[PDB]
């Protein structure tokens, strides 16, 4: 795995030098249906940084998170794990 | 608890058929600060099926969709961002 130095560098010359956003998949272990992405997005003359989540199903649909976000994150997995036989039996997901 | 979670179920799924709609509620999750979850009631010709999908308070259309399978990736992504949070602080 890349260091986040070594991505946000490289993202931040793309964004520079091509005017646009540059995004990258962000390869982290274990992690296996959820997207993250580091995104280098030009802004008033500079290039400012965001992570985003996304499905592998639709890139569109995001939340921007940092890491005060880390406790809410778990709290939802807590969550899904509390009621995952519940709600697997109970209900059919579309 | 699960007793409450199966009223809120069947009453989704009432509203959506009565509606004719995506009917939608929030969970109650103690202790969350800004991405909420929801569970909605899709009608698909005469059946109701169901999607979770998590949201920013802040703006709802910053979301994706979750199911209970999603929990491992939750967790990676907040150890992950407790890993590496006085980097990401400082330069996101």
């Amino acid at each position: 795995m890349a260091s986040l130095k070594e991505i946000i560098d490289e993202l931040g010359k793309q964004a520079k030098e091509q005017n646009k956003i540059a995004s990258r998949i962000m390869k982290i272990k274990g992690i296996k249906r959820i997207v993250v992405q580091l995104n280098a997005v030009p802004q008033d003359g500079k290039i400012r940084y965001s992570m985003t989540i996304h499905s592998q199903n639709n890139f569109r649909k995001q939340i921007g998170i940092t890491p005060q976000d880390a406790e809410d994150l778990k709290l939802i997995a807590e969550f899904l794990e509390k009621y995952s036989d519940f709600l697997n039996e109970y209900v059919k997901f579309t």
